[PDB]
């Protein structure tokens, strides 16, 4: 049943129109409809994100990860994610390919099962649906 | 109602386990469930793909495009796609970021609404669901 | 008398304000005024473009070529053009140097007699005038 | 017995001193001497080349491929060739390493069994002899 | 009526077969035929070229510029040219794309209306004709 | 009659299944069948390889060269080879294009008549056959 | 009145001759003389820096930021800073252009109002004076 | 007392809202308030700029330099500036890091004491204040 | 006597066969045998690592550092390490040169006394022995 | 018992304060203490180094290799080393990462078990201790 | 008899121990001893340097050129020098290869007969001696 | 009195019009005229070249070195040359800047006193004259 949705730096600033609280609500509802339980967490702290990924590795739970700016910069986060035995879906709200060049490289994409970008907050819900149809 | 799903070179070879015919069947069924009509087309010919994209531009219809190898190589296809006024969702079955470096660059991604990779054939169905919730 | 004007992919979409049909009309008129006969052809198919270039090589006729996106991508088209014994003038309607970086490289320019960009549809007429004053 | 020899764009222009027709004759004769049957095909159309490669994959037949300019540019052709279970020998008539830098990169060489360049039309005959001694 | 034609370093050396004096004569004649007045100036001094460009910016007059080697090297000249409100047409006599790699980059092309290269001295006359048909 | 076959560093380690001694035997036999005399030499010493190439230049004899790792690294060997007036055929047993990136560059290929890679030890025999049909 | 001065990693080590405490004293005094109130904060924690930047965005207050090593590495910090509606002045004590190449790139400079480097601790005081004369 | 403020090409065009004459006035006033004497000079001529820098080197006077486009292009200007024994402060009015990539490289910054960009004309006044507090 | 051994992100995950607790035990034992006292610390938090490095700089104690993914990414950690007056030995358990290209660059190696990679956990013990023989 | 220590070009010049003879003495003593027999060899000749590596491959003996300048340049040496079935430890006396950029790339490191740099001559002794604890 | 020695920007600053006046004296004396007449000129103005090179081209006289910083930056100077029919010897006083990377590229060296660097002022005298022995 | 002139690979092939023997004769004569004794040596063996450089380092004698292809490739030769306390003059007969790009980089030039290229065999004689006037 359990899927971890992990949001990295600055994702707490959503809607400052959907807020991060609203995003959690939307995800929890969709997960329930799909027969899943979503655990949604957000932090601006890389160490905190690492701890959540370590917990998902120890529990063999899937992860939907939007690492924010750390997507483009953190080898440490990639290394934690490499431990995951269940699926890892990378999600970005914006189309990172339509922006600055530095955003078009991800340390996570090569080790992710798959990647959804540019579909807004619905990307998280689509990632949930992938996991529901593959469990 | 209408969404065009356009598959480029080599996509006719799927399952030679899901075949291209089965993919069409799956897409048509999901579209029907979502209240859409999917028109699925495949060609190994760039000129044929261009014609289908031109038709979607003239009709102001959305496109889900898996251009195959042309993703990485064709400016002509990007230019045709730039004419689309409705959404363009790029889909790849494989995780192109986990493969050769040349596959990590797309001429289409910068002009697409969004991009789904690595989620298998379900990526097309998720793209349909995005379009259904945004119409 | 004879000059071949060859337009590549997407050039049939002009004005969808001058249409491709209007462009042909303008070119034919100017050619007539210059004492030339312009044969204007357009295709989205690389193979078709190659055939037209092969015919111009066999006839030792000049070519004004706007290869569209193939300018930036096709070695095959460059190789066909390398056979031309008469002048080859590359024309682009837009200023390809004021756009994306990938548009600033042409496989054709090194083998062309010369290149006109950014002067709109008048570029074709200026190319005709070059050929008229050099015949 | 059967070996497919596939020639890409511009190879029909040979000798416009050996013509493409003469090349076919030479190949068929050598194949016969080696106890093989050579099926020689040429097209300026990438889609046509893809279809021939798909047929060789379905038949588990070897391919001697001179893709012309598509060697340097086509991921789609590489992807079709990756399906071949029998040997793939890349042949170029000219020494592509003694020419422009862009000719020194091939999308096909990494997936080919081997590569012969610069030995003229005899390269095809040597490729046939490799296949005859390895069958 | 007025068009400024500005030639940069080494252009005074033309024909040392058309000389720079002959070029001025040819341009003035063509301008007269087109109903324009051409003011042709040449200098080996970047500061002098800048002053002429500043004058054209203050007068809102078009410029046909062949900056010679400064095309490839001068940000200062680009910055002066960015002030022009009327059209800027870059002209090179030689096909700069058929020469050394450093000649294939221009600081001016991205801010020019358009660019003519490789058409010899006729390039200036064609630039005049563009300006005459667009005034 | 005489063809020099020169093997560079590590080629003495073949089969430590064909050994270098067996390779010499195979080459000598094929040469005899073709009406040639093959002189096969191997050294791990660049200076020794240079001396053999100098001798072939002084005698105007062809060379089949597999320089081993020096292919990718030695300008001195390229310079010696540039003196050869008779054909130079570069041979590699492995497909150097299917390996590390550094193996895809050769200092020798631009000055070779042609290049055979990935066809195993038969590559040497095919090179002999090229030389026999071109003498 | 309020300006936030935010110092990143290692800036607490100043003078271990001006210490970080002395820097705060100097800044507070200058701000008072200029009719401003400076709030000076330092952390080695990226998450803490992000929180301070988020607070300045919510309050529409200017920021003088010396992000230390994060200048060169953190997309997350750039993204937080992109939310600021008031001016952002980047300050470095050392001349980062006179040091290692990696220090000559900043993720912050493109989104900053301006940048002062190499003027020592006086750079902060000059940034304050800019803000005082622009309020 | 004496500080040289040297402006390079195109800086005479300021306000064609602060004009170069107004800039001189503002600088002279601020210098007077700081107990300095500012000597402000502008030229579009690199040779003239070099002469002014040579004079400042011979007099051991500080320089505030805004070299305009020569910042990005002139080794000669860097070499003249390397002779200065007193401080060299590079100033740019615009934020050169928020513009084209070529503007993000300066030949002067590595040899300058420090660099101020993007603070408008106030940058010169802040540079003066640095020099006043360090004399 | 005192040596600080500092482990960065993900090193707490060792053996999830040697665990991080076992590593501490092994290091403490070897240090004791060498007449040293090892203080072993691990954190996933860059700020925490910085604090430990600052303490070692203030105490003039040597450091054996395995920064994990921060090796490849953190300028802040390099800057903290640059303050160390005693030796800094970089250790990696895996051979970072046999892995992805991004792992072959370290911000720490240029400022380290030396570097041990690929020798497993014994690398830490060898680093201790270096420090014991150099004290 | 047997470990081969192989030193490449210029290592005979050590101390011209530890000489190469002293290095051999130190290594032999440490090996004896560890229950190993060290065979230490040095040559300025790549061919000689290759022969020693071939002997170690045939004997399945470990190698501690300091290839000197050949580390950065020789594919032939890498290829010989790839044959080793026992461990290969690369040692450099100097910290090659603190020097010129060309020294930061090694053809050997990717195929080595591990690498020790910058620990002086003690690096060889530490490599011996690794081999003793892993036999 | 006549050789032109042309010095570019900043060369007038020599000895501010040999001065530029002393350099002229030394050159004139050596030229006289060699049976040549040296005409030595220096300017900080690119236009002036171009004029001197144009005069040498018109007179078919050799040139010894030390272009100072323009060596690395000026295509215009290269283009003027390309007109010279007599020898062009590039001289630099300093060893430009032992300095910043940007100094290791010269626009002039590819078109020069030869190049002398790092031999101090004697380089000019050696260039004279080359010209004397080749006239 | 003593100067070592060391020629690397392929230099024994000179005139196969001046031969290497003639070059030795010319050098010895010029050295005698200058009051020097030239010891001229040539080898195709890097190890032999290293030994000669080691001897010159031990004797504190100057070296004129034309390393042939090793100029562009050998770090080992650079490292031997770095030991020289007397001057090192690099000489190339050809203008290496007018040839292939790989020839425009030298491992030796940064550590040489100076470099002469493109002046033919006279370059060695000019190098001798530099050493004579600086002893
Ligand atoms: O941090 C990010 C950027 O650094 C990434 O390049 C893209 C990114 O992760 C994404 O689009 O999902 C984004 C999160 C992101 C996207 C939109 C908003 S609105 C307020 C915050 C916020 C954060
Ligand atoms: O052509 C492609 C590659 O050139 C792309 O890089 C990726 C790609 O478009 C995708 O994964 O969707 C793929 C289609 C693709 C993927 C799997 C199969 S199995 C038989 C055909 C086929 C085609
Ligand atoms: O295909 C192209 C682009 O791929 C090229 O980079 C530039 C190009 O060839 C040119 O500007 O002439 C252009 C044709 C081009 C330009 C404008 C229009 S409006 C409808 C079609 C169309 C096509
Ligand atoms: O198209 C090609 C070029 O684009 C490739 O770079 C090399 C190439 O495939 C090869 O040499 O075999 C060549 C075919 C080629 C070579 C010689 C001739 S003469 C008339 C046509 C033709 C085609
Ligand atoms: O200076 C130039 C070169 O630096 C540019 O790369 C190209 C260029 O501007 C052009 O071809 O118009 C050329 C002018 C150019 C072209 C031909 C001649 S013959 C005597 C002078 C001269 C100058
Ligand atoms: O040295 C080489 C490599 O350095 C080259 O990149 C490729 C190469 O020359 C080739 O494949 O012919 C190879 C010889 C080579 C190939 C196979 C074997 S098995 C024992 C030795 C050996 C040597
Ligand atoms: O961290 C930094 C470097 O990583 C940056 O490249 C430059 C930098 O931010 C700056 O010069 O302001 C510097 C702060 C910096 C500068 C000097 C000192 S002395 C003790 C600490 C410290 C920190
Ligand atoms: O020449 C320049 C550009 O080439 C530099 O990249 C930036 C630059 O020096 C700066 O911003 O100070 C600028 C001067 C500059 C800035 C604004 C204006 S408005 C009329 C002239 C002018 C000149
Ligand atoms: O984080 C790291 C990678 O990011 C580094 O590139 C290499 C690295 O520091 C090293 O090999 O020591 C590694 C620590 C590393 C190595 C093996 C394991 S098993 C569970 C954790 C873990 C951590
Ligand atoms: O040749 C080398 C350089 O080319 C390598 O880049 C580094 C290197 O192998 C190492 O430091 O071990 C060094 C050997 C080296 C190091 C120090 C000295 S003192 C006299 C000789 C010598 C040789
Ligand atoms: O301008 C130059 C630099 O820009 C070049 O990179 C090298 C250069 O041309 C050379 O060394 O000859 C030098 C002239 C040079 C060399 C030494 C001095 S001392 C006072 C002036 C001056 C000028
Ligand atoms: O080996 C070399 C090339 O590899 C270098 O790039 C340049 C080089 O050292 C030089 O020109 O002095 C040359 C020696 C060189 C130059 C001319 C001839 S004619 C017969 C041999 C030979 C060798």
């Amino acid at each position: 049943l359990i899927v971890n949705v992990i949001n990295g730096p600055n994702l707490g600033r959503l809607g400052r129109g959907t807020t991060h609280d609203e995003l959690v609500a939307l995800i929890e509802r969709e997960a329930a409809e799909l027969g899943l339980k979503a655990v949604v967490r957000q932090s601006d702290s890389e160490a905190q994100l690492l701890d959540w990924i370590h917990q998902a590795a120890d529990a063999a739970e899937p992860v939907i990860l939007n690492a924010g700016g750390l997507t483009h910069t953190s080898v440490a986060l990639r290394d934690a994610c490499a431990e995951l035995s269940a699926p890892l879906i990378e999600v970005h709200i914006s189309n990172v390919h339509a922006r600055e060049e530095f955003r078009r490289h991800s340390y996570l994409s090569p080790i992710a099962t798959g990647v959804i970008v540019g579909l807004g907050i619905q990307g998280y819900l689509l990632a949930l649906r992938y996991l529901a149809e593959h469990v």
